[PDB]
């Protein structure tokens, strides 16, 4: 059904078989997209939106910064951090 | 519906109207039970297990240590920390 981008990333992150494109790395919440192109592609497939690429995926994450769901780590690139404040709220109907 | 203990605490944590019994405090994932007795009571009601109390609630959480869902902050009391490793896995069917 209707799965959301943040949920998709935790799905990918939940299995180290996906490490070639995405993996936890760092302290609580921190991950890196080892292949952002591949992560965008897989999302596009899942949400049957085959116009999806990395630029569009990066834009959609921007929405999540103001919701406190996650935040981009400035300085590093392709690095991000899930925040429990917003995730706990996003987890609610 | 049938809801899980870790799921229940995130629900409570999602709303600061519950601060009198449970609140985020600290860095990513860190929380403390301002009223552990109240938290156990509300759980018992939710899972229709009216034998529930703090001692049993703290037992149930110990299960989550080896699942990496959460950990107890040693040296403090009633302080805990949700881990995104285990949570990402717990969200999976
Ligand atoms: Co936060
Ligand atoms: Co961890």
């Amino acid at each position: 059904g209707q799965i959301q981008l943040w949920q998709f990333l935790l799905e990918l992150l939940s299995d180290s078989a996906n490490a070639s494109c995405i993996t936890w790395e760092g302290t609580n919440g921190e991950f890196k997209m080892t292949d952002p192109d591949e992560v965008a592609r897989r999302w596009g497939e899942r949400k049957s939106k085959p116009n999806m690429n990395y630029d569009k995926l990066s834009r959609a994450l921007r929405y999540y910064y103001d919701k406190n769901i996650m935040t981009k780590v400035h300085g590093k690139r392709y690095a991000y951090k899930f925040d429990f404040h917003g995730i706990a709220q996003a987890l609610q109907p």
